[PDB]
Formats: structure tokens, sequence, C-alpha cells
């Protein structure tokens, strides 16, 4: 139905198993979920329009993560490429690394005490999930879906 994606027909780096596991099964007010109950994306009109959290997660990524992890999750001299990471990592593995950090030299900081990051954890997951599935390229999202009212009142409370 309207839960289905419609991506770039000239999308050359799609990962079908990762994309299939990210198919939207449910929608609760601008928020999409997969059959496992975990957040997911929703691309529309041939790879140009994106759901709110993919849009929002891009911006939070550029703000708070791009420095060590490179543009579009491509990787850097000090940190791995998160577009490949979210092929293996489950939603809760990602959330735990983000909240508590990871070490080996090589340190990923714990962001748990950083509400400007933790309150957008689902946004970061969704966007980087869309990268891992090859459902979004290395562009900035243009057309988006409207920001839902649900997001604004929990953004209120979380911050
Ligand atoms: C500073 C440099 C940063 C910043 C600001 C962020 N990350 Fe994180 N990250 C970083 C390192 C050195 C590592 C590797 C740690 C190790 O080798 O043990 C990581 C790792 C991750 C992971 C797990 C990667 C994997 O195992 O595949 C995730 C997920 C991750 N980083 C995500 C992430 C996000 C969402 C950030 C947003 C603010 C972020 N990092 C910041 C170094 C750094």
């Amino acid at each position: 139905p309207e839960l289905a994606n419609k991506l770039d027909p000239n999308a050359k780096e799609i990962d079908e198993p990762v994309l299939k596991a990210a198919t939207a099964a449910k929608e609760e007010d601008g928020k999409y979920f997969d059959k496992d109950g975990h957040p997911t994306f929703h691309i529309t009109n041939d790879g140009k329009k994106v759901d709110w959290f993919t849009y929002s997660g891009y911006r939070r990524y550029h703000a708070e993560c791009h420095v060590c992890h490179g543009p579009d999750g491509m990787g850097s001299t000090y940190a791995p490429a998160l577009k490949d990471s979210l092929k293996r990592l489950s939603y809760e593995e990602f959330y735990g690394i983000l909240a508590g950090g990871k070490q080996e030299n090589q340190v990923m900081p714990a962001f748990g005490d950083n509400k400007n990051v933790m309150c957008y954890a689902n946004d970061l997951y969704v966007y980087l999930r869309a990268r891992a599935a090859g459902a979004w390229g290395r562009a900035r999202p243009g057309e988006k879906e409207d920001k839902p009212e649900s997001a604004k009142t929990v953004e209120k409370e979380c911050l």
C-alpha cells in the first residue's frame, strides 16, 4: 500500500536483504516501523521524497557524527563507515553503542548524557539504515514529508 517504498530505478548500490528487512509494516503518525517493531524509513516518488526521520537524521548526522565518520556514512581515517555498519548491527546494538560508546587508540564517545544526540537516536538509525539498504544515496534530502505532531511534543519533553 502506501507503506511501500518507491526508490530510484537507477539505484546501483541496493542491498536487497537489508532493504527487505527494512520494509515498512506499520505507521504511527509519520513514524514508520518494520515487522520487528523497529524504526525504518519510507522513500517515495522515485527516490526523491523521504520520510521525516530520514531527513531529520541526515541533519543530526552531519552535525554530530560526520566529523569522525565522514560524509554520508562513508568512513574516515579514524572511524568506520556507518553505511556498512547498519547491515550487521540491530537497532538495539546501535542504540547501546551510541549511548555507552565503544573502545578498541580508538574511542567512540558515549553520547548518553547528550540529549541533543540521544533524543534523535531514532532519526540517526533511520537515516543510516536507508544508507545501508542503498535506498538513499550520498545526497542531501530535498523533498520531505511533513514533520509530524508526535515528534514535536516528544522533542519538547526529551530536551
Ligand atoms: C569521534 C571521533 C566520533 C564521533 C563524534 C562519533 N563517532 Fe562513532 N565511532 C568512532 C570510533 C573511533 C568508532 C570505532 C570504535 C571501535 O573501533 O571500537 C566508532 C564506532 C561507531 C559505531 C559502531 C561501528 C561498528 O562497530 O560497526 C557506531 C554505530 C557509531 N560509531 C555511530 C556514531 C554515531 C551515530 C555518531 C553520531 C553522533 C557517532 N558515532 C559519533 C568515533 C566517533
